[PDB]
């Protein structure tokens, strides 16, 4: 609010409107690259382009609502920040799954999981300043059952890519062949 002036513009929904903009653009996108299990040059280029520019979107915000200014807060509450931040999910959910299933992808991996990262610190720089029964808590819990199945989904991702650092060098594998650097047959780690 540019309070002292007549015609105050409000920066925080112009920044919100661009990152649903560019949070459509990046699922259209994938929409595109759904079914063919290639991704080519231009592919990656054009995808990490936009990865960055919304990285950058989700730190301005997070810039934005770091202090706690309940004036961001209730701005960022009463928007169009929940479709964009469910959009999002969507897309990890379903990314996650498709470039972790082959390689020269791992660049775009780490990229996303990034980006995942710094739009989940964003939402929880939303909860800084919270009330037991606050209307940025029900906004949130709104958005979650609305994409149940997505944060589902990257949960057991995370579950099952959690519960490997303990199942492997605790017991057995490590001590099943214990010749020197990493070497497994991939037939006694699968019985592992």
């Amino acid at each position: 609010t540019q309070t002292g002036n007549n015609t105050t513009v409000n920066i925080i929904i112009s920044t919100v409107d661009y990152l649903l903009r560019v949070q459509e653009s990046i699922s259209d996108f994938y929409w595109y690259y759904s079914g063919k299990d290639i991704i080519d040059e231009q592919g990656q280029r054009n995808f990490s382009k936009a990865i960055q520019v919304a990285k950058q979107v989700f730190n301005t915000l997070t810039e934005y609502i770091q202090g706690p200014c309940t004036g961001n807060q209730q701005s960022l509450a009463h928007s169009r920040l929940w479709d964009a931040v469910v959009g999002f999910l969507h897309v990890f959910a379903h990314m996650q799954m498709k470039l972790s299933q082959d390689s020269s992808q791992i660049e775009l991996l780490k990229e996303l999981m990034d980006l995942q990262k710094d739009m989940v610190v964003m939402l929880l720089s939303m909860l800084e300043g919270n009330v037991v029964n606050g209307t940025i808590g029900k906004q949130m819990v709104d958005m979650l059952v609305e994409s149940s199945n997505n944060v589902e989904m990257i949960l057991k991702f995370f579950d099952m890519f959690l519960k490997l650092k303990d199942l492997t060098s605790s017991d057995t594998f490590k001590e099943y062949d214990p010749d020197g650097k990493g070497v497994i047959s991939k037939r006694d780690f699968h019985k592992a």
